[PDB]
């Protein structure tokens, strides 16, 4: 008994079936991650942990440039194997990170570098400043924060479950295909189980005047965050004042960006054509679908903008909404599943010794469902019937202030404070 | 212990956390709502209650016209605070309404009025007639109806949970927008979790003829309820019979109306064009996205139309369904979340004294999740760990008939039968 | 008690004044000034009473009434004292205040009248209220001692004033100064209130000005919420550089009109002009050096709208980016608005659905310690306080224990009337 | 009782409400800072502290260039949370910094660095020489200095109050704005309570001749310090000696700088067309308003310059004061509030190995008044009513010298010498 709470508290002692009502025929599997990140020239950076995200991507790694004016995206933090090549559905029992430098000092003093870590029950886009200083100002729970820990003593980022009846989620696997496919066109059973919808929702005023032809004047830019395949559904209707002398195109842009620099991860264009016939209602439909492989890095910003090609019609005010709401939306995968996009843990290091080694070390315990190619050889069973295992975890989570269990640790307060679940 | 049932029966005794499986870090907040409703000169009107809606709108009010020929929308019933300005996610614990008049104007001797209240497991597009005598047939459950109740004694509308593992729902809040937006564009993380889709499915026969140019003849009209943002998908495709002599437009309409009058709440237009080339493959696509702020009143009817702009094209039958099924879909928000749009509680008052006042006092109990601005200055924790208490609140929901645990009460029998729950 | 004389003036402001026993010790004059209003309820049967509890002065509140169809409000009148203080005095603090709002129609039969009354104390400035609505003002505070909802309009509500701070300064009262016989006809200098101002800055960004639709059509630049209640000075400038030198002389009006919270006709507007010419087309500064007397502030100001317009039909494509000759902003500082009590905190009393043509009575009372003007300074003796050492210290523990003692800024007038007798009103016989 | 002096003495033990006369409903909130400053190649620098500033900017950091001829602004130091976004008014209760190195870079096996510190009472622009060993000659109070302290042991800076009835200060936050705002404009409720005003007072003699057209001659250069929103008022009025053959503009600058390097932090402009009619009464109005996001780094200098745009106008002497005193004033925020702009505490470091880390750890305590959105959900209340409260705190400040209560400590002395104050 109580072999599921022990797997939450100690995620490296192996997986265990979530003893809840969503009982399927699954596979218990533990997957690890091992990185040796080379500290950049400014010795500073931030690594975003998604501790409850069921999948292969468990984190991202950004690093400050020399002047610490901006960040650069180093790489994702995946697991050992890409789970979608042998599994179609998956959950997450447990996860644990060990962010800790591996540079043993010879002398009696430590090398220079510290760690701030905060569990922010929001999303990456909702953070206003990503900086080692302004991380304590993301929560107020004393169990979600750790400040000024030596980088050679390390922080353990536990994952405390956010809900207990989470659904098995598609892993973006690939379907069989024929031999007459194009060359590299594939098809995926992507994630769509509880989407996260956004909507730019422009008002019914005139379009801003563009300074020149083909200059891409901005219409809106906000903070929406995206991790996997999205569908863009909307339209941008507008009526011109006077019928155009020539015919104008009205290019619309909608590019997506990251939190580090203004080079668009994905851009998605729609076009119109203002003609003498339809000069009173023109519509540019956004019906584009964005696969999950074009998202090379996390997305935290969108920007909608437009440009016109005709030299004239630069004074053709073109009021919006002449055929309806004039709104553009997009929906994304499993954004609104507890664990994806929310919550997140931020671990930031400052002034680590230039060209030294930070070693992240992750452990995940999944509940997976093999793909048909693997059912031939893998036996799939049910949960092991723990009747009390979830009440015990609910009791542990409800008293996390007296017992001082926490999402983020000091790795030595952790290594010492959890040997009672053995 | 047994403190979650107390918050169901006595929504005024404050909120208690749901002991179900979804365990988050939340905020227990109570909201009140108090309205003094002017009664029209007819005296009749009708209230709509959404006793399970987790949002910030808890009902609507319609007032019959001078001779009960039609209704008119009065206003939305909502809570005191606008939850979507300080919170992101939320789910409802319990709610309670209290109706009465019990007061009359300066010099008057006659106080007359009666109440019919019945809980309906439909969605208010399902109701056929909202008249005072009608809505006693909306259910055949004994403990869901109250008829011929004196307006001075009033009805208390309770809320019984239709399910327990409800998900937290995005409250349609604005996202942090950068500069360079145009003037008033704004993006909201709308609701997507468990939507409600309506397929139109026009049959692939001849398009009915227009009597004249630009007169908007009907293609379909029906009942479908929408309260939050929605996205419209599909396309009407059709091939002309011979060939267009000159270019025609085929302007499609798709208006949305409420139950009171026939002025559309919001209209989404899509305009095709039949040229000589595509004269057998004309297609009018629907991609519009309706923000949840264009829904001013409860939408209950949908009507699709079309019209042409050329005289020569009254003939040229223009058969549907050449390129595909020629259908039109639209999905909305949390339509299929149990609590939104289901169930409804109708409360009909009948011939109150003209120019008298009806009193609606509601108290909701939510479990909210703050927004990043509020996370820094507010502690968010887990539930109180009632191990039982869900079973204790589910035994009552099953023995409700031998316990007479009602959804609609007479205020005087409620105010004394529920004192057993401390 | 020998002590508890100052506290007795806060809890029972009807029983006359009592000098504030703080460190601001001047030779002053104790005065009690009363307010009385019988308000004619309008056909909407609804309205709002914006109280100003800690406001030292004559104006102690405002009365707004909803229009017929309950869409927007209308400004009835200022709620002030019976006699004008600034005629006889020069300086003043406020010791305590109390408002009593009540329906004086009082039905004859067995059923009460249809009128209900909401009241909440908001630690804001009447521009920080997103919406004034009978339902909307029950979530303005979580403090249970600042909220009363669903009070029957005949039983009434009491709005007690609790001091926020104790070393408040003596503020000038906008008395007008002596003048020679050569003034034109209506000029008058006033010693206006300027001690601890509240400042706003509109802060335009340094980029292209929005395009104007036509000539003289007043394009909007900014509109937000900034409450002003007395005299103010506008200080700023707007500068811009034209794309290319103009074909003619463009004027570029700027409007900056202040607006109340009820209708969009400006309470006061003030215009500046910058004539862009051939030579100085690269920098065109519109100086904003304005001073609005409190005599122009007719009703409470809650919103602002900065707008502009050009007069040449040409030059309508001269994009005119801002910020050339510096930050390109405009500012206006108003009176003594950061003095605690002025503009914050305020109390809102909403009456909803009363009988039209019924009567709503309002009976204020305000104890001041004032300083006479020279005219009656030759007849009144001004002296120091009463020397109660523990007077302030006794009131400090009352405010700190106001939860367990249940000391409220908003009452039901039957729990106020019955719960304020421990503060002596009982005449212990000799 | 005695629970407020404990907060002044040991700020790390949490905030406590001030027992003074300013009694308003408020929120007690403790905010931390954490900084790892990078020592440059000169191994030197200076770390300014604003121990009593109720805002969010609690200090700047400077470095000395290679040959120590001048400084360079590195960065502001500031609380983790941006207070203005969730609060309108605030008062500071306590604030303690903490400075050390205690660690070493890659290829180093010996650490070295010494550390001067002194509690000034001017305003960061009244100091004349700001070198490592000159800031010892800025005070004579033994309780306000520490000399040649090893950087590995550390200097603690403590905030002893200067006054007790400080008002709640506006935190410069946003106001609600409706639609129709142009693109990115924004109105803020800035600080104005107790301003600080300078005036440049030019004499009514002739303007100094300009060398060439458009060459920016200098009229005044001096030391004034600004940290927030500033209004400029005044005018320069002059009369040309004779008829101007061609109209001149007379560009007047008045730009502001920091102490690091003479690049303008904020520059302003005013022009005065001298035409043939008003050549007896030309005047250049100055009516600008400088918001607080333009003050990117501390300002400690102003320069008022001018220039002409015509060739013939280099003669025609243009004497000042023809229509009045001809001065240019500017009043800034709430400079004269005790705690803002004074007292300053400077901590200088030198002889440190380049690329080593200088750790700063601040912890502040505030009384804050939540903004309307946060006000709807959090409850505000009054002080905790300690009647004596201040007399105990006021007693220690008077017995400062015999009890040795310092603003600038050395850490090992601070850690143990102040354990006395652990009692509730």
């Amino acid at each position: 008994t109580a072999t599921y709470l022990k797997s939450i508290m100690l995620p490296e002692t192996g997986p265990a079936s979530i003893p809840d009502d969503i009982t399927e025929r699954h596979i218990l599997k533990q997957e690890t991650s091992s990185y040796n990140l080379e500290v950049s020239e400014s010795g500073s950076g931030i690594l975003v942990c998604f501790p409850g995200a069921p999948g292969s991507r468990i984190g991202a790694h950004y690093r400050w440039n020399a002047n610490q004016t901006g960040l650069e995206f180093d790489q994702w933090l995946e697991t050992s194997q890409d789970l979608k090549k042998a599994f179609n559905y998956g959950r997450l029992i447990s996860r644990k990170y060990d962010i800790q430098s591996s540079t043993l000092p010879a002398g009696l003093y430590a090398l220079n570098g510290t760690l701030n870590a905060a569990t922010f029950e929001g999303s990456l886009s909702e953070v206003e400043s990503l900086t080692y200083n302004s991380l304590m100002s993301l929560t107020t729970n004393p169990q979600d924060k750790v400040n000024n820990q030596l980088v050679t003593k390390g922080v353990t980022v536990l994952n405390l479950p956010t809900g207990f009846d989470k659904p098995y989620v598609r892993l973006e696997d690939e379907t069989p295909q024929g031999l007459q496919s194009m060359n590299g066109a594939k098809m995926r059973c992507t994630a769509a189980i509880a989407p996260r919808r956004y909507e730019i929702d422009l008002p019914s005023q005139r379009l801003p005047p563009v300074p020149a032809t083909g200059t891409l004047t901005t219409l809106y830019e906000g903070n929406a965050d995206i991790v996997n395949s999205t569908t863009v559904t909307g339209d941008i209707n507008f009526g011109l004042a006077r019928q155009p002398a020539d015919e104008t195109t009205f290019h619309f842009q909608l590019d997506f960006m990251g939190l580090d620099n203004d080079v668009p991860v994905v851009t998605v264009v729609s076009s119109a054509l203002a003609t003498t016939d339809n000069h009173r209602g023109v519509s540019a439909k956004m019906t584009q679908s964005i696969p999950t492989e074009n998202i090379t890095k996390p997305i935290t910003r969108v920007k909608l903008s437009y440009k016109i090609n005709q030299q004239t019609a630069i004074d053709n005010v073109a009021t919006l909404g002449t055929m309806g709401p004039a709104s553009v939306s997009f929906s994304s995968g499993n954004g609104n599943v507890p664990g994806v996009l929310r919550p997140i843990t931020l671990v930031a290091y400052e002034k680590m010794t230039p060209l030294s080694i930070l070693t992240v070390a992750g452990v995940s315990n999944y509940e997976l469902i093999p793909n048909p190619e693997l059912l031939k050889n893998m036996v799939t069973r049910y949960g092991k019937y723990d009747p009390e295992g979830l009440n015990y975890a609910k009791m542990i989570l409800s008293h996390r202030e007296e017992l001082d269990i926490r999402t983020v640790w000091r790795t030595e307060e952790y290594k010492e404070r959890t040997r009672v679940f053995n």
